[PDB]
């Protein structure tokens, strides 16, 4: 699809059986997502925004699929205010930005 | 231009007479830009991201060119760790997010 950037770029995603909805964020490196209970084990880490830094839990190699495209990258999970589908993962759906 | 995600989508962007680079992203929703001498008057305000909170001086219809685009709009100035184009200013240079 082409998306328009007059409302906040949101798509559904599937992750872990679950379905979400995610922020597609040109702005964001990683994949970051509200806390939610995915499989495997994971490690811990800290990343930096705005505001400052959160602790999120990291799971590499997670299935996700956004707006019926599928990507299999890391995804961290943790106190972020909005889910956030980042640049890791915007690459394997052949995501680009156009003016 | 059309711009891919493997790197971070930087462009240059000239603003208060300045040149500077910035991010294109769609996760903002607001532009925020690292401290730098604006003119004119401005109004505290607080914006939330990721970790937290910042406080910045918001300046109201300030021309900014963005990679030769030409945008007229709200810049907030504060404690950013990088200069973020978001969408206030991206639908003004007909940014498209495209898969
Ligand atoms: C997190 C999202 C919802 C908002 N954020 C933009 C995202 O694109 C941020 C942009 C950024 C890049 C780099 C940075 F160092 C800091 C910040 N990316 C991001 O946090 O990425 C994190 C995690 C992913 O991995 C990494 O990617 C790089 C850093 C890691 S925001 O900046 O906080 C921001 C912007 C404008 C704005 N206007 C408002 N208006 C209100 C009045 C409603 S609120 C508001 C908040």
């Amino acid at each position: 699809p082409q998306i328009t950037l007059w409302q906040r770029p949101l798509v559904t995603i599937k992750i872990g059986g679950q379905l979400k909805e995610a922020l597609l964020d040109t702005g964001a490196d990683d994949t970051v997502l509200e806390e939610m209970s995915l499989p495997g084990r994971w490690k811990p880490k800290m990343i930096g925004g705005i505001g400052g830094f959160i602790k999120v839990r990291q799971y590499d190699q997670i299935l996700i699929e956004i707006c019926g495209h599928k990507a299999i990258g890391t995804v961290l999970v943790g106190p972020t205010p909005v889910n956030i589908i980042g640049r890791n993962l915007l690459t394997q759906i052949g995501c680009t930005l156009n003016f």
